[PDB]
């Protein structure tokens, strides 16, 4: 019989001598045991379909070649939402790759095992991402790349990138006078409209320590207002639609029917094989102030409830975490900077990295905070209520805003 994970007590109904389980830090009751539940003796890993999972799952086979140990890539539609649901119980996959920005309100939870890597393991990585993987003084999963959004860009149809948000409306003009649009990238998801709307730092950004204050002043500041006003200005004077997604915005650049895009690293293979010459660039600034996104670092977590911690450990550090294993992952879609120094030498000779790790100074390695979740169903609920005209932007903003 395996141990309980974190929080769990065993407990006996009086009145039917059944055993039921009950979690103290979820309120989580049930009758199965939450230990038990994922199969053992075996990798199952859960990554985003937008990320290199067939190039993982080449690392899974090399793992399975060598050990016998089978290793299994699912990505599943949702999966950051999914995981804390079956993990909750117990259920679930052994490994799930996410931003770590979602893995504090795991941590918190209780889902996520304490990872065990020796100083010298971690010498290897980037101290900076380390922090990125810490949740209350404990290391909750292992870093492997940094996701900084860059602008991309036509060099046929615009050699010469806007440096600031402001002059693309005029842009947007006289590229219509050739049939095309100056920017389109995905609206709906406030990962993307993010950095303009933190780029004025004039209220909300603390100087203390670098940060963009979400939870005290939060979203309803007049720096984030600036920023999504000129964000709904543009969609009023027609240069964007409230309408577009990551499908449209990517299908527009990849025709070479709009000469902007704003997009990660993954989005990179597509453009390559579609044979627009691109450039991966720095953000344009708004009011004198460089955007500043939130940087996501695309982290392995190990499932609290799952019965081959040292089989994901080994395949973590020895297998994914080494210069064969990124670049099997990289080749399928790209990185972006990884946590890994030896190999992220090679890639930073790339100016598309170079690029990207210059966006990722300019923003901020997002917080773990617990209320993650909700920040980012709010801002989010807020730009597509203030982009249809749904609400005004103070409204969507307040209401963002608690
Ligand atoms: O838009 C909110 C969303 O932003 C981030 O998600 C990114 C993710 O980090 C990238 O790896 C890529 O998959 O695009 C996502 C945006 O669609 C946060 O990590 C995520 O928690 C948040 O919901």
């Amino acid at each position: 019989m395996e141990k309980l994970p974190p929080g769990w007590e065993k407990r006996m109904s009086r009145s039917s001598g059944r055993v039921y389980y009950f979690n103290h830090i979820t309120n989580a009751s049930q009758w199965e045991r939450p230990s038990g539940k994922i199969e053992e003796g075996k990798l199952v890993i859960w990554i985003n379909g937008d990320k290199g999972y067939n190039g993982l799952a080449e690392v899974g086979k090399k793992f399975e070649k060598d050990t016998g140990i089978k290793v299994t890539v699912e990505h599943p539609d949702k999966l950051e939402e999914k995981f804390p649901q079956v993990a909750a119980t117990g259920d679930g996959p052994d490994i799930i790759f996410w931003a770590h920005d979602r893995f504090g309100g795991y941590a918190q939870s209780g889902l996520l095992a304490e990872i065990t890597p020796d100083k010298a393991f971690q010498d290897k990585l980037y101290p900076f991402t380390w922090d990125a993987v810490r949740y209350n003084g404990k290391l909750i999963a292992y870093p492997i790349a940094v996701e900084a959004l860059s602008l991309i860009y036509n060099k046929d149809l615009l050699p010469n990138p806007p440096k600031t948000w402001e002059e693309i409306p005029a842009l947007d003009k006289e590229l219509k006078a050739k049939g095309k649009s100056a920017l389109m990238f995905n609206l709906q998801e406030p990962y993307f409209t993010w950095p303009l709307i933190a780029a004025d730092g004039g209220y909300a950004f603390k100087y203390e320590n670098g940060k963009y204050d979400i939870k005290d002043v939060g979203v309803d500041n007049a720096g984030a207002k600036a920023g999504l006003t000129f964000l709904v200005d543009l969609i009023k004077n027609k240069h964007m639609n409230a309408d577009t997604d990551y499908s449209i915005a990517e299908a527009a650049f990849n025709k070479g029917e709009t000469a902007m895009t704003i997009n990660g690293p993954w989005a990179w293979s597509n453009i390559d094989t579609s044979k627009v010459n691109y450039g991966v660039t720095v953000l344009p600034t708004f009011k004198g102030q460089p955007s500043k996104p939130f940087v996501g670092v695309l982290s392995a977590g190990i499932n609290a409830a799952s019965p081959n911690k040292e089989l994901a450990k080994e395949f973590l550090e020895n297998y994914l975490l080494t210069d064969e294993g990124l670049e099997a992952v990289n080749k399928d879609k790209p990185l972006g900077a990884v946590a890994l120094k030896s190999y992220e030498e090679e890639l930073a000779k790339d100016p598309r990295i170079a690029a990207t790790m210059e966006n990722a100074q300019k923003g901020e390695i997002m917080p773990n905070i617990p209320q993650m979740s909700a920040f980012w169903y709010a801002v989010r609920t807020a730009v597509i209520n203030a982009a249809s005209g749904r609400q005004t932007v103070d409204e969507a903003l307040k209401d963002a805003q608690t």
